[PDB]
């Protein structure tokens, strides 16, 4: 319920844009709610294969609106918690395009995305410690996993901002793209995902995101899924299309 | 002459070479079986300390042969599954030297190797998604662990090929070596492993490959093993050799 | 009592190894003094952060060989006690390394929160060449940081490596000229000491909690986060922001 | 001569080597056709930019060996003509490379303005192994780009190298999956073609002017710059900015 | 209140651009004040090093557009005077950049001796998009630093770039969190200021002497070097070393 | 006339080793002289194709002996100047293996080498400014050319030491190699150079080291040399060897 979040579907891609550009997309409760709603619609909508999350023309998100944030009674059960769970649990792929400010949740959300592109000026920051609080959105797990404990301590314990150099080096983003081409490029990546066979793609994502386990268990797990694929129409169409020297159509 | 998988032992190293060069070492059932055979033999063979896996002079492996692959009833229990489990479970060290094509299993095998060198033109690819299937050989776990989820998504979800830059950056390979020296260099690394005390080296590998656990448990685990080493001949030989100003010989 | 020096300044407990003539090769007395220093610091309310240093030329060449040939076991030994003391330290630990960082000189570093190294620091885990196995959790930490193959150079080939690798795999945060090394490490310790200790400790504990299913981690972080919303540290951060001043978290 | 294909689209002259059966190993007729294509493009007012391509599998394996053994000289040869045509081209040149880039396939690239390469690309300058010296200015361009030692691996050891090195020393802009390589290179060519030609050409000429004492270069740039202040391209840029629209530099 | 602030502390002349409301977009009066500040600092015996700063959010968004449309020429202009003042400055120049570094904000940096940037810094040389050419020697300095192809992304495609590229091509020395940026740049300025000025200046002049045949350069260095052997700076360095103290090169 | 520098020839490689390990190979006049002599001999010796420069088992060179250095009347025309010119002007290839200290001349020499390998603990330093002097050996030109002006200013103006990370990134060294394999690896690189055809290799090096010039002039220059190679025995042997499916022997 706000014009602060815009959402629409094009060619199998649900575009979800934060739209409070005057405050650098600093988030408030109504935006979290609209964002959670957009994920729930997209997750249930058969015309949607992939999500694409965008910000303004100058910023992704400056994180929570600070006055608003100081009035939170809890994080547990809050609307912010709902949004984060909606993204962390999304079965469909999620692409993000970031630029300018990516602060707090603007950064800690990115590890739940499948692909992320950033503009040259992007500034990442997780300043929880400087507000007397702890990190959210699973960043206490995802950052050390990606960057190692020491480089993640610069982010979380020193509370220091970082740039695209570090973000790409630790695997937080896939690459840096000039702002004028950023949305087009992220959209091209979304389409390329949307042209894969959804039911398989979703299984791949779910396996990737399954907690790590003893290797023999994982082999068994992958193989069980794999067996089902051998019988499927997607494989059939992929082979057929390869033979006939054409692009597959997986609808 | 031209069996599809060649195997022989030199200086503690079992060389296992895929040899279907005309099809860029695209794998069929018989190769998987021969390869699993070679691992079982090397694992049991007391003259073998280390494996070295090689391809042709131009390619490592272009993955499964497609005609053969369309014959599969299942991956579970198949001969390909057997090969993969043989490598994933190998107690002895495994060195690989890759070049040209490393596709499908040619790539997804590499995380189970202990050292890997690649030639400059190597092309890595996991195109499962473009065939309507899912990744195998534990790559759904090993790729995201090595590269992080987003780079691994380029590999697995976009199904895009990648090169030696990425492969080295995410720790899939140790380094890039000019093709004319690739085999020699991989072999030198194998020999260097083979000269270590086998019984200890195997324990180090097993620890390294033990699933991660709470840190205090791991300390306890390492220490238990470590305690047995303090009493061992390998330590004794290392110290003796140091005192007598000579290179240790751990071959006994 | 001359081989290990310890003192507290500005919330930082400095712990220095001081056997420079043998490149800080450790013996039982040092381990005991080092373990004691961590126990004191962990209990001392005036201490927020530890800073571990070596000599002016070396961090540590690892165990002294004569002493080592006296060990009955690693389990239960004084070396074990030291290692546990660091691995289990609730407060942050910063290290500054240079010259030799061998054996325990290297395998200790993954338990540190920040680590700076001089140009020409030489890292080495030569356990295999002594017929023994790696200690201090390195069989887990090195593969997690470097990946299995690059860790196999270190642990299976037993090869030394340099600052290039150490930084690339996240063993250290950066390389700093020797003449500025201690000052820089100290500045980083002070910066950590100026954070709110009770929150900082929670952040470290979350970061070091074994990875778990993502929804569980979200729940875990949120439970801690909820407690922070009611805390003095948040209150001081806000107050300080309002009054246009730097926060003092000695509260 | 269907060994070289050339055509113009949207201001871009596409020049494709087309002897896929021999991995585009070059012979005299190809060099002549290539030189002709550059001369046409350089004189053609409908052409703003060149795009040079190979087969679907290779860029060029260098000189065909049988042909090469018949050369009386490099000086004055048709190969020399081609090289000079590209080195001297006033308009921008984009290349997309893959598979083999050997001999001239590599040594040509420093004359290009933008270069994209596929993941499997193999670069090689094996002159020393044939008892000859490097050509196409590589004795100068490689040391300038890579430094003398890394260039000695290429030229004195005669070792092939990959995309890691090529990107690190600035031989190529980036690595692009083969299925998107041509599209991406073409997009870059179009982007260049949409710039104001007369300015772009000046920029390229300045960039390629031999380095000189800094004050001379300031003078040189400024003289050109002064002419631009009076030009239509500036005028269009400003007009377009005022009217809140994209500029059209076709005028 | 004035648009350029300048003052001296501990041998360092701080020169700060101060039009924060327009992101330090430059006008003629600033160029004149900046050139004035350099002339003064160059002559002033109490000054050893310059430190150039911007606002708390931006370095410089380049020329103010209204002012720029007033220029009759770049040759001889006040902008030219400023650029020459920096390019020709005999004393060392350190810069600390953040936010916008556009046009001259970027093309100035190659004339600096050290440069630190904040995480969000956005570098841009959009000359081509304005129908003009690059200035401040960038047609020479960018290709030298980045190689021709990566420089073509900056100058021919006119694309902005970030701290990843800037550090990789040697345009900056490092990235530093905004809250520590000025302090760190200052610490570097002080460290330069504590060197012996007359020597330091000679080192800078040699470094900036156009490249020449190697034997000539050896001869050149040696001639200067011979003069140093007789100098007070060497004498003070040795003396200070003997007496186990820090040298004071104010002599 | 000193045992402070050891020199000998093996398999076309002249090994030149600094041998004052007690002072980390800090250089004095007699070492400069012996080193210059070794280059002059090698340059004139037909059995020598390549130089290999080595230090002690722990250090390359800590630079000039400081007490000695404070007594120099001049650098121009000194024995140190002679050495530097000998290496800078050497027509034959030069490979170096460095470790531990590489200070002053220990660093500023390396840009005149064709290949350089370094051990993990190597510490590079050009502290001229802290001694009130300027850089030597062409470093005022070579460092900025390699590293760019700003990173070179850390080295030369701030006078700060740096490590193998930076040295490899700016192209000062080819790579890092574990100390126990350093000399072997550098030697292998020397031998690989020594197996190339000397007369051609020398021309390649001379072209590489020719000052940069307008591109058309360089094309002309290369082509003139190239024309001479088309008539040479080295090309002939390369082709012949290729046809007969054997390794070339460029010894004659």
């Amino acid at each position: 319920m706000s014009e602060l979040v815009l959402s629409h579907v094009e060619g199998g891609v649900q575009v979800v844009r934060m739209n409070r550009p005057d405050k650098k997309n600093a988030l408030i409760g109504e935006m979290y709610a609209a964002l959670a709603e957009a994920f729930a619609k997209g997750e249930a909508d058969d015309d949607v294969n992939v999500f694409l999350i965008l910000g303004s023309q100058t910023d992704f998100s400056a994180g929570n609106d600070l006055p608003d944030f100081l009035t939170w009674e809890a994080l547990s059960g809050s609307v912010a918690d709902r949004f984060i769970r909606a993204v962390a649990g999304a079965r469909k792929p999620v692409v993000a395009a970031v630029r300018g400010a990516a602060i707090g949740i603007g950064s800690t959300l990115l590890p739940h995305c499948d692909l992320v592109y950033a503009a040259p000026g992007t500034r990442f920051h997780m300043p929880f410690i400087n507000l007397g609080i702890v990190p959210e959105a699973g960043s206490s797990q995802t950052m050390p996993a990606l960057a190692g404990h020491r480089r993640a301590a610069e982010m979380l314990m020193l509370g220091e901002p970082f740039g695209v150099d570090t973000a790409e080096a630790v695997g937080l983003i896939n690459g840096v793209v000039p702002g004028e081409d950023l949305e087009e490029t992220a959209m091209a990546a979304a389409r390329k995902l949307a042209a894969k066979p959804r039911s398989i793609l979703v299984q791949i994502k779910a396996l990737m995101k399954t907690p790590a386990e003893p290797i023999m268990d994982r082999l068994t797990r992958e193989a069980a899924v794999f067996d089902t694929c051998l019988k499927g129409e997607a494989l059939n169409e992929a082979v057929s299309a390869f033979k006939e020297k054409r692009a597959p159509d997986f609808s």
